[PDB]
């Protein structure tokens, strides 16, 4: 599924997001946007031959298991698959996990790199939560 803008928002916040350890609302979307573009589906394979899934593109050396990441953990303890459903509860539910992490929303390359810094709050503006 390819969120909305807006649409996405107001499922994140539905699910805690909104300034959850710190991190506002327009964090959370900016970073979903350019990890995946806001879609579900999306998976990308790294060089070290972990994959991303899902609209906050998370890793399976460490959060998910995908059976083809070799001595790779599984923090959230669910399948990576489950993080490409419409329903980004999974997704949601393992990047709390992540965030709390010593390294907060650093852990996602797109967020550091195009997220922060800017002005996040434009990416909720204009959507009615």
């Amino acid at each position: 599924k390819v969120f909305g803008r807006c649409e996405l928002a107001a499922a994140m916040k539905r699910h805690g997001l909104d300034n959850y350890r710190g991190y506002s609302l327009g964090n959370w979307v900016c970073a979903a946007k350019f990890e995946s573009n806001f879609n579900t589906q999306a998976t990308n394979r790294n060089t070290d031959g972990s994959t991303d899934y899902g609209i906050l593109q998370i890793n399976s050396r460490w959060w998910c298991n995908d059976g083809r990441t070799p001595g790779s953990r599984n923090l959230c303890n669910i399948p990576c698959s489950a993080l490409l459903s419409s329903d980004i509860t999974a997704s949601v539910n393992c990047a709390k996990k992540i965030v709390s992490d010593g390294n907060g929303m650093n852990a996602w390359v797109a967020w550091r790199n195009r997220c922060k810094g800017t002005d996040v709050q434009a990416w909720i503006r204009g959507c009615r939560l």
